[PDB]
């Protein structure tokens, strides 16, 4: 029963997409869990909680993005669990920060690694849409996730974490 | 280390929340794999699309506001992994339609016991909360659904089916 | 043939609802006449006669949204005959307030044994239905026409009526 | 105690309005089962259902303007009981279509004999009055809803009658 | 003298309403003693004077709400003292949140035994008009005020109280 | 610790400042029990009740610009009981305009004997303080009450006070 739609799509890769779901998938549960964490009253950082609801959210549109692109070359959608975040409790907003920067890197790796699947058969559309809807952003937000880490240094424990919280708040 | 919030709010009706939490996000699951499954060039019916990625999306609303909830009384969200649906593919629109009030009735059902673990605290605030924000939509939402199953049996299939799928669409 | 919508909703409660709808349309019906009586040309109080009418319609609403609720929950609407009002004729402004005070008195004291009803049966959903919809609105009417008829007292016969009557038409 | 507005007003006209206003609520009343009965999740027809409720207002209008003129002329409004509806369930929209001719042409011969007794008695103003407000809206409200039996006849079952309910809706 | 009101409406819940009118008047005193605590020259932080004269309107209302109550139910007011606040300066801003914590846990058990007053009465009417309009703000107010904790503690004192004064202020 | 603010304000009209403080908050008190009062079912005179609601929060406002000032000063705010109202219920209109009026010269009086006590320490800016914010607004309160009580002789019980209450209301 082979998509009517299907066109140079190798199985390899449309296996590979449903990984780089379930990955993204992944990344938007442990982001609404520190947005939550954030929201402890014991915790009340409410520029934190809305950085990382906001990570969360565009995670899961860049799932739904590559459930679409799925459908688009007559590939099928495959779905597994969705594995419960690696902690609780994310500590500061700096540790929140860090872990962070290690999960982008994670979903940059295998969106790269996703990139030379694709290019291995010769998918040229599928290698556009993958620079295109996914490479870039990882950077940027790699990027901007540093920088975050960086002033987080910076302006160090209490007052200083307070101010930045303001920041991401703004 | 507990709450300075925290009053009047039994260690059971904390657990029953995040309980509670894991199925509106299985839920939510179950209805993205809907939603892209009417995706599917074999498929192709953007108005049950639609109507299930709303549907996906108010599951997510609801578990982040029971997330909201169980912060605001002192509680801690503890999340565990979210099962992947119970199938990938989902039939005719009616099937769907099936599956979805089975699984609106399931959620009420949990719903209606986290209810009774309330009143049995005599946890008057959270009763109200339940009762205000997720059991009359539950009631609504399974009557709009039942609405929809005895439709799509009218219509019948084919040209029945697409036109029932305008209705969803508009 | 129990409705594919029906979850946790005695037969109890939904008997109780059919009686409360009779029990509506019989208030609708008794301020109807009201409305018609002071419209008289031997009795021409067109305020009163408004007052009236407006609390018809408002009776006519709470019950037809039983009725909508009944559907909501499986029920099944059954009507009985609507009886006509206890008069013909209503005597003086006040006079008809007292009644009005006492008919809403007995639509209230029905509600509560319906929420009895729904209580015992944990009908959570029915009862916050009944307490958002049904009984703050039965509180307020009441103490608003308990007011009336105090200020009916105050004015007196004649002169007074008829200032009260332009009161209620403002 | 004879009005001092009555003139020209015979005993019989004013009876056989009183009879009409009770016809005109029965007909309300049964337009108002119709109306729940197209609610119910089984049969979920909307376009029928609002139909049927809009159908019903007006009867319960017709009723009071005849209220209102009983007063007019000087008559005393005097209610009996609404008898409940011949039926709790309505079939199909055809079924039910069919069951509102019937209705409205029982009215209209109630009406019809009503312009009798008046013009017996010479009641040139409660002649114009019937034939005004009364007359001409049951000619056309028989045309319409033969019309629609007309349409629902041919187009069947099924789609065509969830294609008809839509129209009602729109 | 039974006020005509008066239904479903116990003497041991018109008592307790009286206590708890006396219960929120005596927090307003004490957040307008705190107030323009903060006023003082040598105290001048104007965001925690706004932040607890706004407090101490919030507490107004809600004491005049139940007296609105009370006469709605055929209750009658009885006014005790009110006493006054248990220090004459509150420290820190740190030190003044605490105490608005303790205060609104002190309100919230009131209103919870209060609530439980009128459910062992079955007063279903009062029941949810203690939680829609008490006991949801409660569970509001006490996490704020732990959130507000929380960032004092973060910030310290000296600058980090300055900022936080420009937060209330904002 | 004497206040860096203070210059030229005797202890005696600082203790003066706090006992007329809890004056006006006494005098809030007691309008604030007539307000509700006339709320009552069995009074039900709207227009007096808003009109004691709003003396009321005038009061309230008085107090609080008086404990503004004592800031402004370097004075210290020591606030006491506020003692519950002379009586519980406060008979007619024109009764409770009576004791508005002796209550309002009792507290005219007091700031009277407050004005001698600043004006024997030279007190410049209190005297006109309490001239232009306080002594002025008492004479127009006192003619404004005189005026109602003598408008309520003129109109009499019954239909006068009900007509007198609409003027209130307006
Ligand atoms: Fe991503
Ligand atoms: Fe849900
Ligand atoms: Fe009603
Ligand atoms: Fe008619
Ligand atoms: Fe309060
Ligand atoms: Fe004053």
């Amino acid at each position: 029963m082979e998509s009517q739609c299907r066109q140079n799509y190798h199985q390899e890769s449309e296996a590979g997409i449903n990984r780089q779901i379930n990955m993204e998938l992944y990344a938007c549960y442990t982001y609404q869990s520190m947005a939550y964490y954030f929201d402890r009253d014991d915790v009340a950082l409410p520029g934190f909680s809305k950085f990382f609801k906001n990570s969360s959210d565009e995670e899961r549109e860049h799932a739904e993005k590559l459930m679409k692109y799925q459908n688009k070359r007559g590939g099928r959608v495959v779905l597994q669990d969705i594995k419960k975040p690696d902690r609780d409790e994310w500590g500061t907003g700096l540790d929140a920060m860090q872990v962070a920067l290690q999960l982008e890197k994670t979903v940059n790796q295998s969106l790269l690694d996703l990139h030379k699947v694709a290019g291995s058969h010769q998918d040229a559309q599928m290698c556009d849409f993958l620079e295109t809807h996914y490479l870039e952003e990882q950077v940027n937000a790699i990027k901007e996730i540093s920088d975050h880490i960086t002033q987080l240094k910076r302006v160090g424990s209490g007052l200083g974490e307070y101010e930045y919280d303001r920041r991401l708040d703004s």
